């Protein structure tokens, strides 16, 4: 698994589940490109969003849906969403985690990037 | 003031000067229009980049480019930038402050809505 | 001011109002002496807490009662309270700024020690 | 396991390995007394250091050793220490997990609490 997201909630001490993310990976014109999507499981977790041979080195996106999370806990929040922008495996393949710690009106987000 | 961005050093413990700030406003056609910018002063602080005229409701985003300020230190920093995407709303406190306070590999940002 | 401690709540984007701040000092046989103590003001700051001539060299404690905090707002929270344990040093910088960020189960704080 | 800690080093992007880490009760006459301690795996996990039957109701403080864990880096730190002070098991017995993300001037700590 090349690339791992993962959202925690600082309100309940829990895992965010149910959490929508959208990766983008930018293109030759400089455009924002789909490139995966899903959602987070019960352990916050979200896995299979890509594979070695299609994480191709470049810009990536990672979009974390924040603000639909926190309506339905009945919080009206800040933040639409929390973006995670990086350059991925321009020194060869790594594996990516993605962490987010949600509030409200705050986020923090931390990557731990491993050689395989 | 409507609209004041503060950034910190988690590594040196210590305002994050002459950091480059751009602001944008989402335009009708889901385009970010470019609509103030600055760099932070001595004490981490970028004032004056908008007025309450001009400050209406609408969804912002504060780019801060912290690749270069990592790498201006000689650290080698995760991401291209940091990015933070909110509604300006009528209703509630008039100024905001979005602080961000940066490490290499992770970042942590705070509104501070206030009268 | 030689030492200020600055509070945020990361759930209303606020400042953290009217926190209650202890400060110790370790003494010879380790046990922690009260130095300095204050409630935030509604800014989130406590100012006035030493001055130059108390504050030497040694290491301090900066408890910040967060659960009386969440409490008094109805939310339930994980910790007693934050702890901030450091070295002040006449080498570095002269004026500490000791900030933590606060939400019900979780707290980050950063220290700004600048000149 | 009903207490784990997880470290992670934000300068690094990486496990915060081989971390001192102590943990204290509150005894009946409010000192700290040992409970157990251990330090961190390549992973940044600590496991194993209490049982369901020992970690009874009390006060904990969980004492992360960062200052020893930057100097080795060749980085002076701020904080002595990161403590973590919280009642546990008051509702029954519960799961938690204690995760710190480290800087040489910040530190943040966050908990999950799961029921079991
Ligand atoms: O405190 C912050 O600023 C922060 C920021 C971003 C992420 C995290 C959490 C990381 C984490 C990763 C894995 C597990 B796990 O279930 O083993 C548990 C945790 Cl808490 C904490
Ligand atoms: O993101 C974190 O983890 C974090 C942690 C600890 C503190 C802060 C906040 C710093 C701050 C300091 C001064 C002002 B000010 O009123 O000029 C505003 C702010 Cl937000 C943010």
């Amino acid at each position: 698994c090349p690339l791992m997201v993962k959202v925690l909630d600082a309100v309940r001490g829990s895992p965010a589940i149910n959490v929508a993310v959208h990766v983008f990976r930018k293109a030759a014109d400089d455009t924002w490109e789909p490139f995966a999507s899903g959602k987070t499981s019960e352990s916050g977790e979200l896995h299979g969003l890509t594979t070695e041979e299609e994480f191709v080195e470049g810009i990536y996106k990672v979009e974390i849906d924040t603000k639909s999370y926190w309506k339905a806990l009945g919080i009206s929040p800040f933040h639409e969403h929390a973006e995670v922008v990086f350059t991925a495996n321009d020194s060869g393949p790594r594996r990516y985690t993605i962490a987010a710690l949600l509030s409200p009106y705050s986020y923090s987000t931390t990557a731990v990037v491993t050689n395989p």
